[PDB]
DNA sequence: CACGTACGCGCTGTCCCCCGCGTTTTAACCGCCAAGGGGATTACTCCCTAGTCTCCAGGCACGTGTCAGATATATACATCC
């Protein structure tokens, strides 16, 4: 996930797109919700209906 | 209180079955429709039925006299020594 994962202060992101499906966002919203995303793509969107 | 003996308890063997562990499966759990019925409230209307009241009469309780079945004698006929 980042670049300096030894550090203790702020840590910038190392990848680019992070492909995942609704379980581990369900699983990990506390450890992927505190991430300054700048884009979401939803496929099969009706799963959000 | 005396006697005596049967049984509670301790010890030993033995075998068997339950426990611990590793591996594989599998279904519980969480998150999803898909519509539809059950049920908890809020409000309203209506009507049947149970409380209340008055009055009366017979069921229940008590007491007492009798009465038919069960029990205990009174006297007469049959019978043993």
């Amino acid at each position: 996930f980042y670049t300096n994962p030894r550090a203790k202060g702020k840590k910038t992101m190392k990848f680019n797109v992070l492909l995942t499906t609704y379980e581990y966002i369900l699983k990990d919203r506390a450890e992927l919700g505190s991430i300054k995303w700048q884009f979401m793509a939803v496929d099969e969107a009706h799963r959000l209906k």
